[PDB]
């Protein structure tokens, strides 16, 4: 039903915006950080010129490699001759920050950026461009952790976006065996369709273990539920924080527990957390915070900076993590097997960090020395980082919040105004609940009547028919309530209002029944 | 020996340039196509502005989605207001060509490019951006084939560079079974270390079948040798055309045969050709030319436009190819198995083209709707294409040739001048042969003496010690001759001359022996 | 207006045509993006078009 | 014309496309409103369009 | 049939491009020399200003006559203040060439150009503007002849394009009698419809004498065939070199003969050659080369510089030509008759050169002093000349060749690739021959079958229906072969490919018969 449902929905779905929602169960931000973008293009312009001025013959199209000697001077010149353009003003301060706050080799930093943007050299090292790692890692440990982690202790792996991040991690786990067929994997829920399908594969054949989030308590995980990880046969924990579709962060309670469990009875536990919707939130602590040595942090630059198309992400991983210990508590058999595989990599294959493998794994080892993320991408990603690292007021972060609050307001204008503001909700997604809506519009009486008179599916098609907008279903309840999951980041004021105009148009069609069919009594 | 050799070589190797050669057995071009690069940055600048002018609130950093209505007009304006900059002059003509020669929707083309460069949307479709495919495919079928293939019949898959292209193809073959463990794979040789290591894996366990190239006949494959594919148990042919390290294209004879074999006794044959060094050559016909339905063409934008760092490549594949037929001549068992895998993709899993799978395979299916190459990259790649499609005189191509001829000249200035110009050699790599060198310097007499007095390994270290330059060994002979493989595309005039200054410094140390040790006779 | 009054007279001006008007407004906007007023005069057009969803041209 | 000749060759130029031509003519006009000739070259367009009532684009 | 054919073709023909082909049996170049064009407009701008600065009253619209005194200085100033614009850079060098290579009065040259472009004075002399003649004549004698002719010996007549050139020459011949009703006129063939219709008029009533070009020998005229001119009653020879539709130049053999015939047994012979497609060719010798005193050379600037609309052409004619001798070997009767006609022209009407009459004839004598080509046109034509006279590398000429080769390539991509490159073919037009095509696609077998199964007419309509493109028929064979004449200079890459897509779509419809109707055997 929910597979032939989506079927005929597409049949009407007007857009791409709504088509991705429908196909990937995610909303694609109709906004984007432009300043770092301009800085990028502007940086290329300077780079382009460095290059032409390194190609020694009189030929127009060609250009050579940017020299490193004297490069600050030049970058400095370029900066002063363009201080007028919105992008170069920022492209300059970055240099400060990389130099005066991170204290890194300015020249080094520049030349990596310049050469990096001309994408004329293979990513050396493959894992991630030297300074880009020290910079971008700084972004992560601050937003995600901030608590304990000295950035100098985190390792990062540049990947083609969260998506790539997974297909790399899992496969990597299986290749090496830190994960054997038929293992127990804990999955914080509800989660969107895709992720609960990677384990449900043949090349994995693992078993589910839902860890239900209690709706009546704002989609938080219940103390009990989290205790399941106590079970020594559950090899790893899979979480998306903040959650998708719930759109909430794991409160201090939730964290504290895992912190304990892991610490008291499960130091063997592995954690794979996808903390993308992480940055939107005011204050936010990621599982990578509390259990730095037991977690694998996946951050995607795609939602926050509207940069889905760049496919930019990292796989964070402490330097002293279990994943590396576990590769030790392994039968001497497999070890010497792996040693045949990673034979081209180096002499002592038993020193190869996990993080470092994820890399080698990604392109069938033998090519390792040509694997990695495009130098331009690495650069853009860096620029997106410093843009976040230098926006001291959060004017950007504040701007988006309000952009949500507003889309929220507009949506619910004709449906009993907005819900109870949850301090742990990021609201990237909102839950239009038929019951709740009517209990605000007409009363406890009417409510119960329509909840049984209509279904989620009618909702989702009624809207996708009047407007053309796709709405996600309410996964993980008692299949007992028509609910609507709207994204507050993939549409415009006039469309959200249009959603409501329908939902409410329909909440009146019913009321006219409860009214007219009551008078027969 | 050749694994501990490289070991201590690195110990002295000065650079990255020489370090990649040493690690990936490939030379990284010290040059690059800049015009398309400038056009790119310039395009972003226009894009950046479209975006700011779509974000309706008064906030500085934010920007929205580029509208499509009226976009030519605007692009046109931008073009006229910058006709002075080297990049925008080209960024304009492109639009002509996309519109007046390919006859495609101009507006469509633009908006895909603009939105594409802002990487603010997921690659839709994942395989490759609609017009980008029609454009970039045009580049391929012309340089590679040109002969038969109507571009409208080729399919392309945007991948992170050849490298990705392989790790995708092989794995994809195994997932689906068009390749079963213990199959016979034909490998045109000599080839560089990496590729002969992908089959030598555990997740594959396949068997080698060298197809030796006859040195005495300019590294061409011998009629006989190619006949091995006649053997009905050799599932696929693996070639790199032009060859690496030989650096030659398969002459008309070589092609014609395969053309026949495939056509007469092996229509079941699969071909995987990596025709990157393809574009350098004056005229060039790729195996994808002669056997369009039996080949999988892998092209990498990295060598020709000096864009290694962008990681840009495609996996070309006819629409009516065996790979798709073969997925039919399969046991009804496996079929229904695959149907469980690709269950999220669509209803009829037996209609799914191979090309289309390579995609789904790449990110563990479930994410398919978020897989693909970054929209910026797709764009850059397109720009690199039209830059090649519109350089009617080849002034760029002519420019590089000469850049090789010169590096050649300089290298061999003190070693008996350059070799016999091979019309099928692309010279990206040159073979410094100790014997041949001395038979030009001193004579048949002296030659034979030193060839036995010195080894390849002494050569390679003598050079990497005096200069700091790494030189590849002469793989695939009778281990009977010190030879040196130099790349003519990864160093500068003064360094190549430096190589010679040593090789010759050493060819004199010997001559002073043959001279002084002769007088004892 | 001046570019709608078809005769060679300095003071006079005619009625603004509606056809092709976004393009033109757009041009004017880009050629003055420096002035504090036109920066806003532009975004307005967005808002009237992307949030209220009204006929941009009509609006202009 | 130069912006219709799709290859990278300096002397050559192609055929003027008709689609979107008012917009462009309009741009050219505004960027040269200073020159004695273009001021008139513009009004003409009015007259051909607002008094004779003919297809402006066609006319151009 | 071929008159009602064209009838219903138009009924479908989509364009003007194809409509002219269909109506004038000629292709209108979709390209054009712009540099001289810009120079022209730019020259007018300077001229415009000279004029305003010569009209002594305070009135805005008015302007006076350009003074000649001090004009180089001024032109020089204008040049330096605009050296940035692509047109003025060239507009300057021209002045050099007119002054330093032709050695003509610079000032004179300028003022003729300036005043010439303001078209404010009657063409004085009517025949052609003094310097314009010395310049433009230089263009002609070089491309056309180059061999013998000192430019100082050629006379030119400025006419409204070849077209005008004919209607002037013929009529002029008849007026004066160098051609009497019922004369024998030799016509090199095949030629396009129009020209074989001027003699077929009532005001002429002359008789045809085909001089067939041998297809099997690349449309060259056969030794025998050319000997017909030996016949002392054939008054004049009419040729179009290179030929239309064949598109070839008369090889060294062909020329040599006429050279002899004329020289040995026919010094009374007249030659009227239209050598327009002349300039496209690499090297080219025009009949005006070999028989300078017996030829009337007609050159049209329209094809080579894409300037059909300017209607620019000249009628070249030696100073010592037969046409003038013949006006002597005339009955004293007619002489005194003509003397009544050309009575206003001068005193001795028997001194009036033929060339000079063509002029007087063109506007019914009495107006002679107001006849001629527009001064602006004369100027543009001059600029087009110097643009050709100063493009020392032929970069323009090279550019078009390649533009043809490419259109060629694209056309034949799906029809057995391009034909045998004829060193005497200019390829302006290509001959798509059904037979030849299939003998390359499927084989001698199949060929013969379809050649009899299909007709030219089906070809031409099949294409003009699927695409909308008009294709000329194959005039002058044994009406025995469907052939298609395509122009490689009037369409774009995507359209030519479209032509093929059909021709081949149809060459398959047949093959599926030869295949399916063979299995009944
Ligand atoms: C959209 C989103 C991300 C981003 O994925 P990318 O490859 O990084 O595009 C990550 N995880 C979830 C749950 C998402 O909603
Ligand atoms: C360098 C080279 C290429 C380029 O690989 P990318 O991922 O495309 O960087 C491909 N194959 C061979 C044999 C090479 O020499
Ligand atoms: C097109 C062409 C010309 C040009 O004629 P104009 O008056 O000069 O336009 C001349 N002769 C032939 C055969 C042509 O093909």
């Amino acid at each position: 039903s929910p597979f032939e449902l989506k079927d005929e929905l597409i049949k009407v779905a007007s857009g791409k915006a709504n088509r991705l929602m429908l196909n990937a169960g995610r909303g694609n931000p109709n906004f984007l950080a432009t300043t770092p973008r301009r800085a990028f293009f502007r940086l290329g312009l300077f780079a382009a010129a460095e290059s032409e001025l390194s190609y020694s013959y009189m030929t127009v199209g060609v250009g050579g490699l940017a020299k490193l000697d004297g490069i600050e001077g030049r970058f400095e010149r370029f900066i002063a001759e363009h201080r007028d353009q919105e992008g170069v003003k920022f492209l300059g301060k970055s240099l400060s920050y990389v130099r005066d706050q991170l204290g890194l080799d300015p020249a080094a930093f520049l030349h990596e950026m310049v050469d990096g943007i001309l994408g004329c050299n293979y990513p050396v090292p493959p894992r991630m461009l030297t300074v880009s790692e020290q910079i971008v890692r700084q972004y992560i440990v601050r937003e995600m952790a901030g608590g304990a982690v000295p950035p100098e202790s985190v390792d990062l792996f540049a990947v083609e976006g969260g998506t790539a991040a997974m297909a790399y991690i899992f496969e990597s786990l299986r290749i090496s065996g830190l994960l054997k067929a038929g293992d127990k994997v804990a999955i914080g829920m509800p989660v969107f369709t895709p992720y609960i399908e990677i384990p449900e594969l043949a090349q994995y054949d693992l078993k589910e273990v839902p860890i239900h989030a209690d709706p009546d308590n704002g989609w938080q995980y219940s103390d009990a539920e989290l205790d399941k990880l106590k079970d020594p046969d559950v090899k790893i924990f899979f979480c998306v924080n903040p959650s998708n579709p719930p759109s909430v962060k794991m409160d201090q309670r939730s964290l504290d527990r895992v912190r304990a469990i892991v610490a008291e009875q499960r130091p063997d536990l592995l954690i794979l957390t996808d903390d993308v919707y992480g940055t939107f939130a005011d204050e936010f602590q990621s599982l990578f915070s509390v259990c730095p040595r037991n977690t694998l942090l996946v951050y995607s630059f795609s939602k926050y900076f509207g940069a889905t198309g760049w496919r930019l992400g990292v796989i964070a991983a402490h330097k002293d993590n279990v994943f590396d210990h576990a590769l030790s508590q392994l039968p001497e058999s497999a070890k010497k097997a792996l040693d045949h595989r990673y034979r081209s990599l180096l002499p002592d294959v038993r020193s190869l960090k996990f993080i470092d493998r994820l890399v080698a794994d990604s392109r069938v080892v033998a090519l390792n020395h040509t694997a990695g993320l495009s130098t331009p991408q690495q650069v853009q990603m860096v620029l997106f980082s410093l843009f976040a690292l230098m926006d001291e007021a959060d004017a950007y972060k504040q701007a988006l919040k309000q952009l949500i609050r507003r889309r929220e307001a507009t949506l619910y204008r004709e449906l009993g105004m907005p819900p109870l503001e949850n301090p742990n909700s990021v609201n990237y997604y909102t839950l239009i609940d038929l019951q709740n809506v009517t209990c605000r519009l007409y009363g406890e009486a009417f409510s119960q009547w329509a909840v049984q008179q209509s279904s989620t599916g009618d909702m989702l098609f009624r809207v996708a028919d009047e407007t053309g907008i796709v709405l996600l279903p309410g996964r993980g309840f008692g299949s007992d309530r028509p609910s609507g999951r709207a994204s507050l980041a993939n549409l415009n004021e006039y469309e959200y209002a249009a959603i409501g105009r329908a939902l409410r148009r329909l909440a009146d069609e019913l009321y006219e029944q409860y009214k007219a069919l009551g008078k027969e009594k």
